[PDB]
């Protein structure tokens, strides 16, 4: 009878990934050197080596896999704290905590999600008294969801709050040389909302920028795109807002 | 700034797949050089040297992670002992030392039953009943000691009891009956040579040898398991002192 599986520490995985990278580099310089030769079974000897390195890396990536709980678990308290600090009442729900990602993806996607969450609590959800007056459920609900679907990983943040004012976006868009009135009426809903990812889409204020990349919504897309992922927004007045983030799953 | 997470853990099911692939990786290197012999191309060797450097460096730390302390088998022993000790009605004072000494995981589950066997031995044939024990002027309390430690590049596992010891003469005379040796040859035998008869496949038993199995319970298969890990096993037994079995396993 047997007792199972084993704990390691980062430094080893760190040391492992370093050599993995060096292995990739070395394999590439070999293929470049012998690229001039056209020998038949030399190709198969090289292709075999590549196949090994790939399958070797492919296993490493399966070790890299990590539950998104590492980040999600930090949230319910922060959402709780943010809610009362901003004088709001929110019912916060997490779904798909078990969904597993590459370790790199998880320790990147953390801050952008926290941002989107704060956005929902701050600008999204109306004060309780306003919700009751409009016929909406007294307490706003906030859903952070992560699912394995297709060959991608889909993370969604959804709220039933105010929603986003598209006209305010369009007017600001024209306010500083982006479009005019004519090419404004030709815009789909999503590409209107896509203005929010423009660097410093300004109703806010200038920022002096140190040590980082940026401050707000333009950074979310930046992080997502650094992971070769995708992002867009759905919203309409007095119904709610949903941000969808898709990440390539390997 | 980034966001912090924690430390991880993983299974061995694909951890052995690393070694398997990396063991298959060094093969892929040589196969290239060998196909570089047929057509004679030598200017690459600087790049193929790093591959050996990397694979080795890779091979080391890939296996350097799978070292786990020995308490993941040792801690299931003490009540696997006390229950069969009373099963044979004998008292055993079980003591484990060096439980925090570590070795490869793929070893510890294949070293498990052999260790259990040596323990089962020491209880049964090793430790004599208390009446016989107090009649032998020995302390009435039977003390069985399981031990593990670092020594050089090897891990030393020791199962030591204080029992009747092993009758070396019974071994010699049994060996003479089987025609392995005779009195002339037996007179020159060292204690190691004598005890090594216990590792002879059809020696220490009266029953199972010819057409029964390839798999049997005995000290013969215990040795095979040890050197299936490319290790070494040794026995030391003084008479009425006790029996001390030693297993040494490699590292790198
Ligand atoms: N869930 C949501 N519902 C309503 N409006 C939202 C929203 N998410 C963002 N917005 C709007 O988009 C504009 C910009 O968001 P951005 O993320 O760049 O701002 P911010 O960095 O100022 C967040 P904070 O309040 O956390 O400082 C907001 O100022 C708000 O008017
Ligand atoms: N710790 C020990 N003390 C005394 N005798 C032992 C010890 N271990 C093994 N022996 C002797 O070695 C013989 C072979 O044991 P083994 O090969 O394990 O199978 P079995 O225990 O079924 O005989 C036993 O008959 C026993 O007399």
């Amino acid at each position: 009878v047997i007792s199972q599986t084993v704990r390691v520490d980062i430094e080893k995985l760190d040391n492992l990934m370093d050599l993995m990278g060096e292995l990739v580099i070395a394999r590439s310089r070999i293929l470049e050197t012998l690229k001039k030769y056209n020998i038949k079974e030399l190709d198969e000897s090289l292709s075999h080596l590549s196949r090994i390195t790939l399958d070797l890396q492919n296993v490493v990536m399966k070790i890299r896999m990590v539950p998104i709980s590492f980040v999600f678990n930090r949230f319910p308290r922060m959402v709780r704290d943010l809610a009362k600090k901003m004088n709001k009442e929110v019912n916060f729900i997490m779904r798909g905590e078990d969904t597993e990602l590459d370790r790199t993806f998880v320790e990147e996607i953390g801050e952008p999600l926290l941002h989107l969450l704060r956005n929902a609590i701050d600008h999204g959800i109306e004060p309780k008294e306003e919700r009751i007056a409009k016929g909406k459920p007294p307490i706003g609900t906030l859903i952070l969801s992560a699912r394995h679907e297709g060959n991608n990983v889909v993370i969604e943040v959804e709220d039933d709050g105010r929603g986003i004012d598209k006209e305010k976006i369009i007017r600001k868009a024209i306010e500083k040389g982006l479009i005019d009135e004519s090419k404004a009426a030709t815009l789909s809903d999503q590409e209107i909302l896509n203005f929010l990812f423009v660097p410093g889409f300004s109703t806010k204020e200038k920022v002096s920028e140190v040590s980082g990349r940026g401050v707000g919504m333009d950074v979310v897309k930046n992080v997502v795109e650094s992971l070769n992922g995708s992002i867009s927004i759905e919203s309409e007045k007095d119904k709610g807002t949903k941000v969808t983030i898709r990440l390539p799953l390997t």
